[PDB]
């Protein structure tokens, strides 16, 4: 049985990914965001309700990466040194997770927090979206898989790294590129700068994969990909209706959405399926 | 679908033993090895051999501790908080694999460690031994498991961790409690602390688990354990001979494995096996 030995490369790419993970290393006690009290109530209800929405969202997606995503995929991988990439990465989902809770804390009470976590598991449209993304990955709990099944658990782990999480990233960005929640909106970037390698990665995987199918399995993963990707979309722009039409910002978002998908798209070897358009300007600014 | 909410505690402990495996955070790159050298030469080719080859060893175990036992034990815990613990814990195995490789770097040439690594993947008793521990986990590759199974499968987990390893962790401390090669035993030092809390946290989970059978099942558990237990020492006991017969110290790391099999009964709930015997006075001098 083989022990992963970094003295002979598996491949040209995980150890600077290895390399990098760790360079991205932090925990959330690095960032108080006790300071954002002060903008926070000067929200609107209609905009905390969102602002709190939409990090329940993104808790429950990194819930997800974290314990079925990173993992199954990585006990199938026979290379040991991305095994070892997949692994940090899967904890840094949990490291995401956790931060959530911190920013909870301060701009919520212990009854609004429980209240959040219970509309999030409630919810239609989530528990629809995370339930498309887990069925591939659930498909890997068997002793032997296809390589179609682990592809097709790559581009969904693609897809919620690189697009299913940027419909809720969109607003803490959005309110830290006009100065408003900008500790939490540093911890948001942090996890970006993570989530930006993550998706480049196994997105790297994903097309070692790819390259040993059959033309006939090619053809029928493109499809899935391709079909996958709309599926989603339409979740995502009732997303957007239903969370920031009381806002004002559908549009917006789905913009972003779109720019997004495109990069997981472009993850994964694949010409960009939406028309380009520039980012919102003041999302821009609150990746500054 | 539920995302892992950090304000409502599942248990008492989860959150403890998170904090305790970020604030013992490190990797490789925090220790310099290559002032082993000096003592390095001054070993036999005996006794280098000896040392490669526990390391190698040792790499094996943390290999299939990162790459299988926390993934599938993880997936199926229902405890969102638990379940973070695990992932960061295979993580550090992986951080754990690695530092070894740092340690080879220093030590040997690539084609030493080469000859090492695939003495390693070769080796009928390591193969025995991580054969019996990984067919628990591998039990785990299913949509729903038992609680039957995924007790035996912590069950294995703590006794890699907190017994398989030390046959190996024996001469790193024996070696450095008389001063040599005192940098690796540094990193050693650094591995044990984890694995040391790694076993705890599993054992706790797995007396959960345990609480819950039906009679008939725990009747069950408990003699396979105990069964499991004496298996892999008939297998430690012929590893040890293989490995230290050379250099004088069979029935010095026998000892050291009988005192780490105690304690891993112990992380277990159950009662010790084996005589009590105080540590070594040298292996004592190299863990402080
Ligand atoms: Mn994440
Ligand atoms: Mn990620
Ligand atoms: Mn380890
Ligand atoms: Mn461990």
């Amino acid at each position: 049985m083989r022990a992963v030995n970094w003295n002979k490369k598996e491949d040209d790419f995980s150890l600077m990914f290895w390399k990098q993970n760790i360079a991205q290393f932090w925990t959330e006690e690095e960032i108080a965001v006790s300071s954002d009290k002060n903008t926070w109530v000067q929200l609107s209800k209609e905009e905390q309700i969102a602002y709190k929405r939409v990090l329940g969202g993104l808790t429950l997606l990194d819930t997800k990466q974290g314990g079925e995503g990173m993992p199954l995929v990585l006990v199938h991988l026979e290379n040991l040194q991305a095994k070892s990439v997949l692994a940090f990465m899967g904890a840094m989902e949990e490291v995401h997770a956790k931060s959530y809770s911190h920013i909870f804390t301060t701009l919520a009470t212990e009854e609004e927090i429980d209240e959040i976590f219970d509309w999030v598991d409630t919810h239609p449209l989530l528990e629809k979206k995370a339930g498309i993304i887990t069925s591939y990955y659930r498909r890997l709990l068997k002793p032997e898989v296809t390589k179609k099944e682990l592809y097709m658990a790559m581009v969904a782990s693609v897809f919620l790294e690189s697009y299913l999480f940027y419909s809720g990233f969109f607003y803490p960005l959005y309110l830290a590129g006009q100065g408003k929640l900008t500790a939490s909106g540093e911890i948001i970037n942090l996890i970006i700068r993570d989530e930006s390698i993550h998706g480049v990665f196994v997105g790297i995987l994903a097309q070692q994969i790819f390259a040993e199918l059959s033309a006939e399995d090619q053809q029928e993963v493109q499809k899935e990909t391709q079909e996958l990707l709309m599926e989603l979309y339409e979740i995502e722009m009732a997303y957007t209706e239903e969370i920031y039409t009381s806002i004002g910002l559908v549009e917006d978002v789905n913009r972003f959405v779109r720019y997004n998908a495109n990069k997981g798209l472009m993850n994964l070897g694949l010409e960009p399926k939406f028309e380009e358009e520039e980012i919102n300007p003041i999302v821009l600014n609150g990746l500054r």
